């Protein structure tokens, strides 16, 4: 029995497991419980503080995947099977994980809590890329993940109903934050100093907890890394929420209460059978259930919110990946195909458009095909394939990011941003996707530190300058070495210079402006268009 | 006769002329200035096409210029050179229906390619006798033929009601015409060729090159095209027949007058009564506007020249197209508050937003905001240096370098050979500050060829620059092509297409050939805005 992996929270008595990093070992618990189990009557209802437990608890393997949506376009390959679950499908799946260093902290240790992403409907923290072991080996770190209902488990909503009242994902994602500040000191960590962060919906979660008061005495400061809550894909209207789950409800044989009860006899894949089914228009970057807009734990639209808001004693690095677009195109664009060049005509760019700007009347559709056209080369195929991937990433992360970096800073919080720029060597997808969303993670959590993944030596060093950014500013809310000169250093954003810096194998580069031409018309012009016509 | 110099002595379909010896730089130049192309359009013949002029007997003294035609003169800036330069050089009178030759001394024996210069100034101004329209230098250096004429402006020009046998409109393009007609008829009575004449002008002139393009009566009077900074297409050169009639009717009202009826009363008006009252009907305050211009008759221009540069089949035609890099600068300093010639016109947000109001007059609430949007720098949306550049490029991107784009992308499109460029030099003399940097019409001087002349004062450098462009330009005139068929050393000039959307760079350095002319930009005035306005 080795001392180093027993520890007693709240609830009990854990056993963890010794797990051997490249430069030694890790202290990991893994699959604790932070909440009852959310089946049967509990489903879609907010989650309960897991109840205490006799004995030691085995904390030596990841817990189960809450139930979701599996991905198959692509049967067997790496690219998109690495975000499928790798643990079994349950709805008994609220548990989280935390790794130490081994010995564990002789002193309070800053904590990093990952939010996991994929749309609201999918995700896990048992996945490749958020080992936590290398942060906490090298770095120092406590780091903290937890499992967080999806789908319609997590966010079906009958908005105002006792059963089914919305955003129970994110209730869950609370429920752990708040069994951190309790418990996390028996670990070595310090419950005054919590950072969250998360990638694409997991940081669209991390914007939700900084816009929801209950949540902001859990944490001190926040990362979003390619998403945010305001933003056309993060969140619904109560009415839209409705909407959805009553269709849903049709489509599976199904007074709320009545709906939701019935809606609670059905088979967890007879659910997601139909997922996909209640999106209003074609769509790529569209998911069907996520966070709603319920007036309590969003008071009013993240975009009111931000506008608003308060935000002096934050601070928040926020940023993108090249890429963002590209990863959807092929999930909905007729043309797009990691399997060849996808060079596509005009007619196949105006058609993308409409899909992947769902929302878009016949103008604004057209506003986005004559401002993304290169005039000078307006029907070749490179160009078009190469807009199109734009246009998605703007309108969904890009744009929503600049738009919330600007009114943080405008706010009094100190906001720190960066674009991504390198491509892993070991990527799976093609060469014209360039640098995806989603594939900065695996640097960040310092996988190339792995010999056995055959990353270059030069990946191995920019993932450990990474992680030192990272937990710098988890640390201190500012990404630089406190000790270690050397210009240049990563300046804030402002509204005035509005800096933010490159991370890719070359020295950071500071530059100015994210796409602010070009976020200006999503964000201003277009918004003006749809209100008059 | 018997006395005189027997080199100046030319009989044309009127009568007999005596011409005079002019000394350019280079040697002497033969000059027949105020020559009658019209009867006198005055009294009951206000606002009617113009009728040929009777023969005269006896010799006609053509050696001075004749009267510039009744106008508006500009009192914005008394004294400047920048402002005067333009002004009236001779009496205003409606009797102004002359035009001017100037040749070669002696006379050329072999017929000799023709210019015709139209000269600018909004439809409501402007005169054959300025200065800078001196053809002295292209006909001793180049051994250009070139005519230039007065026609009717304003009011005299171009009221309108349209339908009307008093007032049918566009007289002014008519007096124009009547001038190309004269020159087939008797320019080969000085050694010009009628088979081969070439009309350039800038600006409104520019623009009626480009109408005489479009209207069928004007296609067998001349044989190439050279428009610069002006086209016939674009918001200020065409009103339609309602807005003229309007804007006629106004007028008449104004000066205190069934359209017979209306137009007997006007034709009682002293002309300077006209002309006092000619700003007060353009519908919003603006600039770059004017209120007597070309109308959209369904008879000299049959339809909008929108839709015939669309529709029209070009293949025999070959175009010189062009602008200055800074057409809009002149402008907002006639009605943009905050800009002035004498000071740097830094500008507040505020007054951007209002100076769009004012350049893109007939804008609704929103395209406005769209211009705003796109021509603010997000990066420095406040920088005063910025805003007054950016309320410069928004007036001139709107009224002429996206409608050259347009016209120069349609008859390339539609089988045209056409060549286009812009033009990047400042004269070292130029009085305007320097904010204002190339402005609309200081590229005129050069193509004519003033720095040739040493007590002007311009460089060594501008004279060099001042004869390559005069070139480019007869050599145009000559074979439709500017380039120089012996030498192949110089870099060349490739004609604009609409795949490979060349142009060249017009400065004191070689020809740099360039590609888009503002293709993003103009994709916004000429693709974007029009699809807004449709709802
Ligand atoms: C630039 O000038 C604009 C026009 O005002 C005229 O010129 C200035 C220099 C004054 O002498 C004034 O009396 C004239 O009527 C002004 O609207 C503008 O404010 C001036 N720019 C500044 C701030 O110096
Ligand atoms: C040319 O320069 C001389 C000498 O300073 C000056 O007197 C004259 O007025 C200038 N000529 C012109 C055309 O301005
Ligand atoms: C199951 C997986 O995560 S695939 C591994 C891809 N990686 C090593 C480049 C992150
Ligand atoms: C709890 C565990 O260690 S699971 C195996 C994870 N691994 C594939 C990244 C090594
Ligand atoms: C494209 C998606 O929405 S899921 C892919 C996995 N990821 C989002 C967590 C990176
Ligand atoms: C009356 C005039 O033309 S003054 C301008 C003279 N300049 C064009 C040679 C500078
Ligand atoms: C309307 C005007 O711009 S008048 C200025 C003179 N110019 C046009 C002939 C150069």
């Amino acid at each position: 029995e080795d001392p180093q992996l027993l520890v007693r929270v709240r609830g009990g008595q854990l056993r963890g497991i010794r797990l051997k990093a490249p430069g030694g070992p890790v202290s990991a618990f893994l699959g604790i419980p932070f909440a009852e189990p959310p089946v049967g009557s509990r489903r879609f209802m907010p989650p309960e503080p897991k109840r205490p437990w006799s004995g030691v608890l085995d904390a030596t393997t990841f817990q189960n995947v809450c139930y979701q949506y599996v991905d198959t376009l692509y049967p067997g390959f790496e690219g998109t099977e690495m975000w499928n679950p790798n643990r079994e499908l349950s709805e008994d799946c609220l548990y989280l994980n935390v790794w130490t260093p081994y010995p564990r902290p002789a002193s309070p240790t800053p904590v990093l809590i990952w939010i996991y992403g994929g749309g609201f409907y999918s995700g896990a923290a048992s996945l490749d890329v958020y080992d936590g072991r290398f942060l906490a080996q090298v770095e120092g770190a406590v780091l903290v993940s937890m499992n967080y209902r999806v789908g319609t488990f997590g966010f079906l909503a009958l908005p105002g109903s006792r059963e089914a009242p919305g955003n129970v994902g994110l209730l869950d994602q609370r429920l752990a934050l708040q069994w951190v500040q309790e418990n996390i000191a028996a670990f070595g960590g310090d419950p005054m100093s919590v950072t969250l962060f998360g990638e694409a919906a997991g940081a669209a979660s991390v914007g939700m907890h900084i816009l929801s008061l209950p949540s902001r005495s859990l944490f001190h400061r926040a990362v979003l890394q390619s998403g945010t809550p305001n933003g056309p894909w993060a969140t619904v209207s109560a009415g839209e929420a409705r909407r959805r789950a009553t269709l849903l409800a049709r489509l599976v044989g199904c007074n709320d209460t009545e709906l939701i009860a019935c809606l609670r006899t059905r088979p967890a894949q007879d659910l997601v059978d139909h997922e996909w089914h209640v999106l209003p228009q074609e769509s790529i970057f569209r998911f069907s259930f996520v966070p709603v807009v319920d007036g309590d734990f969003l008071s009013d639209t993240p975009e009111a919110l931000i506008n608003t808001g308060d935000f002096q004693d934050l601070q928040v690095l926020v940023g993108v990946v090249k890429d963002e677009g590209s990863y959807f195109l092929v999930y909905g664009v007729p043309g797009f195909s990691k399997d060849n060049e996808s060079l596509i005509s005009r007619a196949q760019f105006l058609a993308g458009v409409r899909i992947g700007v769902p929302q878009a009347s016949d103008l604004a559709a057209e506003a986005v095909v004559l401002h993304y056209t290169d005039w000078l080369h307006p029907e070749d195929p490179t160009h078009l394939r190469d807009a199109m991937s734009a246009v998605v990433g703007d309108h969904n992360v890009v744009c929503p990011v600049a738009q919330l970096a600007g009114r943080l800073a405008a706010q009094g919080a100190r906001v720190y941003a960066y674009i991504f720029e390198h491509r892993a060597s070991t990527l799976t997808w093609p060469l014209w996707m360039g640098v995806p969303h989603g594939y900065e993670i695996e640097f960040i959590f310092g996988l190339p530190l792995d010999p056995s993944l055959n990353y270059t030596t030069e990946e191995r060093i920019f993932a450990q300058r990474l992680m030192k950014y990272w937990t710098n500013f988890a640390r201190t809310g500012d990404p630089n070495d406190p000790r270690d000169s050397k210009s240049p250093q990563w300046p804030p954003y402002t509204t005035a210079a509005q800096q933010y810096v490159s991370l890719n194998l070359k020295p950071l580069e500071v530059r100015r402006g994210l796409r602010a031409q070009t976020c200006a018309f999503w964000n201003r012009f277009l918004p003006k268009l749809l209100s008059a016509t």
